[PDB]
DNA sequence: AGACTTGTACTGGAACTCACGTGAACGAATGTTT
């Protein structure tokens, strides 16, 4: 039904988006309503961490939802508990959460860099974006792993 | 993006307890003086 009303919403449908969100109405009790409501505004204050959640699903889970942004390739891989990942890394055509910077302070700079030589650069305003290519094959990711190429 | 709230663990400090060391007093024995 999520599926339905979503791709309806993509196609500028809003009866068929009513037909659903009736059905879900009629056949839900109030806390599934309530719940459903949740999921849709996608908040659900459950007061529990993410990295709390994935790591009781399995003992490596942050770093592969870090590599691979997908929630269906981490379900899928770290099904059994036992069984673990050898090596995980950054992969062809699956988004990586970017590295940010953090404040600095002017002061202390040189000792945060342990007394070496450094890199200056320019601080530039936009998008972050990352691009996979692959022959003529281009696909492009942006900071939370939305992804834009329809647009690039 | 920025800022505030909740939590989380960790660090250090307060208080209690014991062991060890120092100070002072003292009863009995012994030595000296008359
Ligand atoms: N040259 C750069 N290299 C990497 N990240 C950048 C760069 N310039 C801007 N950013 C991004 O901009 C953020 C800081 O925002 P500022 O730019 O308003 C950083 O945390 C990065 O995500």
């Amino acid at each position: 039904l999520l599926d339905s009303i979503a791709s309806n919403n993509s196609a500028k449908r809003k009866d068929l988006i009513k037909k659903s969100l009736l059905q879900l109405i009629t056949q839900s009790s109030a806390l599934e309503q309530k719940w459903l409501i949740r999921m849709i505004i996608k908040d659900l204050k459950l007061g529990v961490s993410q990295q709390t959640i994935f790591s009781v699903f399995h003992n490596d889970a942050a770093e592969l939802h870090n590599v691979t942004t997908d929630l269906e390739k981490v379900c899928r891989q770290l099904h059994d508990p036992s069984v673990g990942l050898s090596d995980i890394s950054i992969t062809l055509f699956s988004a990586f959460k970017p590295m940010l910077a953090a404040i600095a302070d002017i002061e202390h700079i040189e000792k945060d860099m342990k007394h070496q030589s450094f890199y200056i650069e320019t601080k530039l305003d936009g998008e972050r974006m990352q691009m996979h290519k692959d022959g003529d094959v281009y696909k492009y990711f942006s900071r939370n792993g939305y992804n834009y190429t329809d647009q690039f």
